[PDB]
């Protein structure tokens, strides 16, 4: 698969909450590349990968991170893809900090944000194939093909 | 018209207004509408149903409180939705904000800043969406960003 | 059977499981499903239609996180819809309740605690309602309400 | 006939609850308003939970702002059901008041709305929805109530308007 | 001699409540400590509330969480001083009982104390605070329970000590 | 006779505590009231705390908002009662205030009323409810101003 | 002489940061202000933090609002001192600006201060208390400061 | 020579101020670490802020929970910057801790980081900073610990294995 998506994270305590995301882009067939990414301790290399993802092919960043949670922000404010932002699960804060320091963008610099972990990681994942299928017939298909079998698996299981 | 802008009440407007309003200074062709997730449910069936074939690549969808309207319409359409959350006036909108982002896996909402704040952002991300098959609409977020820039750049003592 | 208990997915079963008890405990047909408002939202909107003419006279639909399926039922049927927050991994409920309870005005849901508390708590405001056209399942809730009471005046002593 | 007791803790919730009062006002349905304090007159308030089926009442709607114990606790002492509003209260915002009137613990139920007037809209609403069961006015009524809601909405589609 | 009412809404509350009573001993405070239920024993609270002051009591402490209903309604029936104990709930940690027992509107106070055992502990001793004044023995044993607990912190300052 | 202490951080309280101090004067009870600032005059604040059992003061009724520490250090330095009414911040409506009174650890207890108004009446009623065993004054005045507040609300039950 | 580098998002927080600034013109502290947006700006921003030290700044007081970057990004591009002020959001009252400011995992430190003005004015003695160790006029000034503030206190003890 | 008062309100809080005070030692500054309760030893706490610059102390670190006072009384009597370490509270999640210590009114300033472990190791970094202008070797270490957890983000992209 040609490399469509970058999944980036803060460090790697993130990873058993944004691998889920990695999984799901697997299943569609999308490309991707994941990257231990940190705002606060390789701020230079973060701007170099924001700077340079449109023109190295990308098409979508995710970004997770936790606490004061500055990656997807920083990210989206040195590229003009989208962003998409993962508030991981704080030990502390349960990610209320996460969800509040991704969400809160002033006008100017979005970042799509989606739920606090695991669940958010797979949803960027999904949203960024709903980006992607415009341009990309299987993956347009990949798709369609999990939201039909999601909505098969409730309806084949109805008695709890 | 490749973006649907839609909201709950008319009393959603004086925020999504802002949305609107960025999508106009970009060049980008939009509807915008109130259906209400709540008070005609059949009509936002309908009308997430038939984005897609009617040529819409984008709905971006204001709601409070109980926010129900994006989350339902991404529950029918393929289309990427735009989540924003509408200032209430009990709580500050963190009902608005949690009842957007909160969606389990399966059915995501790109949910946006609080107020005004998201409104304008979610006419940006639309765009940063759209950009990528239409050059009009790249040069014209590339001067939108380039302006926002410029114009902190020109005001550094703020005394 | 007179009151339909739904929920989002099997994961809420764990909670949903204490209504259906107090409904079986009180002698009042009841029937149990998972229904899905953004998994399958056409059999929602489908059930929500049909519960009248299927003769519920109540429904006890319970969804964690950003939870829409009581308001959405509420939004497509004239009976009245109780509401149960599940309580979500992440937020302890605090999202359930208010995606559940802060419906704008014109589209009510009688919404309960959190958790298990919610949920039995549904189940008797169901008889609640149910009882004024029974005599049995208004002498059950009677002696409900009495054994209740009697445990905690017979057992003074936490020592 | 006088089928619901829409009460509250003092004279200060009124401008919530007046919103709950005349939605039955205009469907019809006729209603009590009173103020019965838990915390300044519980006594009054264990009696009119006490006596409220016998009177002919068939729902309860109570707000409450702050420490909110009015609907529990008349939900405690009749066997009709209880609708809690939360009053916004100044310091807030209501959600002490939410907490404290939905947070109920198994056995007394009090079936709860959003803050504010759009509970207090709410609350009424519901209680029509149990009512119409045995009141076709009432079921008239609430049918058309939700009727124009939508119709005002599809009537006007475009927001700039 | 009785002087100190230590009451709760349910039995899963007395690991909270234990912690109280626990102090109200070391103190040589007399009490009693009884389940009575806001909503499921209302009758039976007011009938409390109502005669504990004729029955000799001075203070009671009530623990409840949730909607927490007990010690204001306690509080609404006595004319005694009524402490607040917020029980930690399984699902909101507690910041349900604290509002619901703290935010009271003018007219009818109820002292509140810390959510959980901490508050439980407190809410005995700030009991101790209001009986020492017609108790010589509580002030005494007030006062050294406050000596001792200085004592005990200024005994172990290096906390790598092991 | 002066038998209740009430004390505030700073002047700006005072449109809070006044009303706990308008309480007192109707229950006919004797007390003063002063600035007396936990983190601006520390050590007046201590050796206020110090001295007011000496002084003739049974309880104390303190004020703050914010980082709310004058109830909490008071109570650390007498054994007297001491209550706390958490003032509105202009901020966060007194939710920082109503935490930094209340979440006393085991050891040093503060009783915590509500926030701003509805807590500052309701700690001199408290106080009240304290000095009336001792004073028979105090019970009946207590007494009738609960009779009172019952009677006007059965004697106004339309709220039309 | 400029020893401290009061920084912002957005022309908007000067009616916060202000009152930062006044305090160190009363205690004879030279320093800066700039509008330096991490999201609009990030260039300058990366700039404004690498080029402080070699240009004199010793502190850096940083103010932002709703997903505030500001402050850390700054922290994670200088090894000097930088204080973080969190701006009082119009939507969730400075609660988003301040978990998105002091929650910094461990690395790269952000001092914070209280919601709004209040921050602003103790960043600015904050800095003086850093500095004082380095000047004996900076280190009078802010002891006379507290010696004003406390005299106002003891002086003025009647709230009515 | 000891140039920061790590203190804390209680023993239960060493599991999270240890953390402070491994990082002091990495870095070469000299500290002392001491229990003085606020609420339990209030004239020691005063003497302990009283006496800290005569005594050589440059920067103090206090951490504390719940109703968390120590921080901000030490800020009101020693002109020593304070810096606050937010524990993390067993009911609240420091929540309560955090709001007590950085919502300081203006006057009497405390520098407050992250709840819990985060916090009490970017105190220690921070002192570091307000103390490397002071000695070339703190500057060189501080230097080198964020050249180190540079290098191993920098080194280690990949989270897979
Ligand atoms: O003081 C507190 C917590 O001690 C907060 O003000 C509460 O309001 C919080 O529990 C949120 O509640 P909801 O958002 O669930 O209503
Ligand atoms: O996300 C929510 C919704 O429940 C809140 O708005 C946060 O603000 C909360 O984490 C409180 O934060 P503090 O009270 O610790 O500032
Ligand atoms: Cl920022």
């Amino acid at each position: 698969m040609s490399v469509q998506v970058g999944v980036i994270m803060g460090s790697k305590s993130d990873w058993s909450t944004m691998k889920e995301c990695c999984d799901i882009l697997d299943n569609l067939g999308i490309g991707y590349e994941c990257e231990v990414v940190s705002a606060h301790r390789t701020p230079d290399k973060m701007f170099d990968y924001a700077e340079t993802a449109k023109e190295r092919g990308l098409k979508v960043i995710i970004a997770g991170a936790g606490g004061a949670a500055h990656l997807p922000g920083m990210v989206a404010a040195k590229t003009t893809l989208p962003v998409l932002g993962v508030p991981v699960k704080s030990s502390t804060l349960n990610g209320q900090d996460s969800l509040l320091s991704i969400v809160q963008m002033p006008a100017g610099i979005p970042v799509a944000t989606f739920a606090i972990g695991m669940a958010g990681a797979k949803n960027a994942a999904l949203f960024a194939a709903s980006i992607l299928q415009h341009t990309d017939i299987n993956i347009a298909k990949a798709l369609a093909e999990f939201r039909a079998e999601q909505t098969r698996f409730v309806l084949e299981n109805p008695d709890p």
